[PDB]
């Protein structure tokens, strides 16, 4: 019966409202002023939310979605029969979440001590010693202190995370639990798409891998750089490699042509984390998109407390299930990254905000890479030289042009082949390809394929490196921003196109187009009502990811990077 399936999409959208909104509250309350007590509370409304998604997962799965007329109906109940983890047994869940929760704790509590003296957190203090440090021993320490303290305590979880994640996918229909992540795509030829950007990608990353490992070659000599092999892991600026904006300065193209400090004029001139989120509100409705609710500057966590309140201090944008509260937790930091992670936060806000009249099960991306790209995209715009000048940030030349180009290489390039390759490895962990045994040299068999890089210290029985980055213990899927990263700049050069932009995609700043922000409003009112590419067309005119956009832009560094290189006989890639 058509009227019966009505029913039940309306009362799971009434019911999920009041107890999805109830879970949000008490997970905020947690993550802004960790106790016991909210970790009590917490804990209740995990309780009351699986129990809330058995009851109505058990109610979809009576129900024959082939004898079932209408497509919306259709898909909100399809989806409501996916149970996630509330599939698992009471035991098995109680452990699922526990250690969900001891994963995450770990990794927040880890610091790395000097002998006699001071105990180092990873934000902000690793951090800055891989951003500024120029000593091979010192990024050593940090490098390798990291992996010791957080990658080996998480691994003690690994397996029994994997066990419980891939049955709670088996009990859902799926084979494992990769499978389940990939299925939010909708597209069975995901794998292959995937794949084939990547190999589109090749010749711009290799040439700016191949200039970047001879810039490291003159800094830290010879002995410790072969010109034909992988990048140490530990000398790009960042934690993980996978961006490498920190080292700018060893690999300007132009250092006759100055570049100023963003970070000291940004301090200089009294710039706050509240100004920063006030300037990606502005340029928002500068595309005639929708400003924050007068809630969200009040409810927000825009800078770490110093209240003494303890906090998660990971920048995530937070939906309340009810069309009105919207929140950003970030401990910002004064400077251009977290200017540009305020805008991609933002963009998660903006995106809540246009699909909050659609039923709670269709209120998501139309695939979770769309969730993770608006952000960015207003963002690439932000971060032009002409944009920045006004933000007076910068002053102001082909010079100038190709050093720009190298500074979002730097962060966008580079971390193509990172955003590719973790999953590329949780998929094989979780279809038991990778064993316990050889988790960790699998992650360096990938870190070599894809990235060009080698661990600085050998590896050894015990080691977790994966456990050493956020998303793997906190269990967070990761290809979202390898597809953002490709679609953005789709984004990016139909917008400038509607914006009437002509000339290099590179160029162009998009600031106060009301036709650009008519073609992403109607993209995100669809919210996750239909297939991706139907978004996609919406806002470029077709419905395939496509690297074009992203190549096009970097075009003339590409000239650059290949002249440069074949002037010095580099030799691409590495046996
Ligand atoms: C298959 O069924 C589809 C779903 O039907 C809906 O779901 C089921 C479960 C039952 O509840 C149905 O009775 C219900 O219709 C159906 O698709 C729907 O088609 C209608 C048009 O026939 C679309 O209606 C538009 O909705 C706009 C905004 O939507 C929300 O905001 C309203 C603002 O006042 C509000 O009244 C309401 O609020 C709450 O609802 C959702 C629950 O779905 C809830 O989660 C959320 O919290 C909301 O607050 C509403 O949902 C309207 O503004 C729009 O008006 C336009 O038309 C006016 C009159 O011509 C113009 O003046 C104006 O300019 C607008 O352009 C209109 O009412 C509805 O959006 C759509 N549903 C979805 C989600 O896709 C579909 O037709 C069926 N398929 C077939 C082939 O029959
Ligand atoms: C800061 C950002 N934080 C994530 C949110 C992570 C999260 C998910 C669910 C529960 C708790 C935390 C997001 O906003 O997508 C992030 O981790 N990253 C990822 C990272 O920093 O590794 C990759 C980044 C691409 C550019 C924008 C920032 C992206
Ligand atoms: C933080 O700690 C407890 C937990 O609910 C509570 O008594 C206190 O008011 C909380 N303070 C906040 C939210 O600032
Ligand atoms: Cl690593
Ligand atoms: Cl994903
Ligand atoms: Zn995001």
């Amino acid at each position: 019966d058509e009227a019966e399936a009505s029913k039940f999409v309306e009362e799971y959208d009434r019911t999920s409202q009041v107890v999805w909104n109830e879970y949000a509250g008490a997970n905020w309350n947690y993550n802004t002023n960790i106790t016991t007590e909210t970790s009590k509370i917490l804990l209740q409304k995990n309780m009351q939310i699986a129990q809330h998604t058995l009851k109505y997962g058990t109610q979809a799965r009576k129900f024959d979605v082939n004898q079932l007329q209408n497509t919306t109906i259709k898909r909100i109940i399809k989806k409501v029969q996916d149970l996630e983890r509330a599939a698992l047994p009471a035991q098995e869940l109680e452990e699922y979440n526990k250690i969900l929760l001891d994963m995450e704790t770990t990794y927040s509590v880890a610091t790395v001590c000097h002998p006699q003296g001071s105990c180092l957190q990873l934000e902000p203090d690793l951090t800055n010693v891989m951003a500024t440090s120029r000593k091979y021993e010192d990024l050593l320490w940090a490098w390798e202190g990291w992996r010791d303290k957080a990658g080996r305590a998480i691994l003690q979880f690994y397996p029994k995370y994997v066990e419980l994640i891939n049955q709670a996918a088996r009990l859902n229909g799926y084979v494992d639990a990769g499978d389940s992540w990939r299925s939010m795509y909708e597209t069975p030829s995901l794998e292959q798409d995937l794949e084939r950007l990547f190999q589109e990608l090749q010749p711009l990353y290799l040439n700016l891998h191949a200039y970047v490992r001879r810039a490291l070659h003159r800094h830290y000599g010879a002995q410790h750089i072969n010109l034909e092999g992988p990048i140490p892991a530990h000398l790009l600026g960042n934690m993980w490699a996978q961006t490498w904006s920190n080292i700018y300065d060893l690999v300007v193209p132009f250092p006759s042509a100055p570049s100023m400090d963003t970070t000291e004029a940004m301090l200089k001139q009294g710039w706050t984390p509240r100004r920063m989120f006030k300037e990606a509100d502005d340029f928002f409705t500068s595309l005639g998109l929708l400003p924050v609710p007068p809630e969200f500057w009040q409810k927000s966590m825009l800078e770490k407390p110093t209240d003494g309140r303890e906090v998660v201090c990971h920048a995530s944008a937070w939906d309340f299930y009810n069309g009105k509260d919207f929140r950003i937790k970030q401990c910002t930091t004064v400077n251009l990254e977290d200017l540009v992670v305020a805008h991609h936060e933002m963009g998660h806000i903006q995106y809540f905000m246009q699909y909050k009249d659609l039923p709670v099960a269709l209120r998501e991306g139309a695939n979770p890479g769309f969730h993770e790209a608006i952000g960015d995209v207003l963002a690439l715009s932000v971060s032009t030289p002409k944009h920045l000048h006004s933000l007076n940030l910068l002053s102001s030349s082909d010079e100038h042009d190709i050093n720009f180009l190298m500074k979002m290489a730097l962060d966008k390039i580079a971390f193509i082949p990172f955003s590719y390759l973790v999953d590329q490895w949780r998929w094989r962990v979780f279809d038991g390809s990778i064993t316990k045994e050889n988790y960790n040299q699998e992650w360096w068999s990938l870190r070599l394929k894809y990235q060009g890089l080698c661990p600085p210290v050998p590896r050894t029985q015990g080691d977790f490196d994966p456990g050493a980055k956020f998303h793997i213990p906190s269990s967070v899927p990761y290809i979202r921003y390898f597809v953002s990263f490709i679609i953005q700049f789709q984004f990016h050069e139909a917008l400038c196109q509607a914006a009437g932009h002509t000339g290099p995609l590179h160029k162009c700043d998009i600031y106060q187009s009301k036709e650009a922000g008519q073609r992403l409003a109607t993209a995100m009112k669809l919210g996750f009502s239909r297939p991706w590419p139907e978004a996609m067309q919406l806002i470029t005119g077709q419905p395939q990811m496509s690297a074009s956009a992203m190549l096009s832009y970097f075009k003339p560094l590409l000239d650059w990077l290949r002249t440069e290189n074949e002037l010095h006989g580099e030799k691409l890639g590495w046996p």
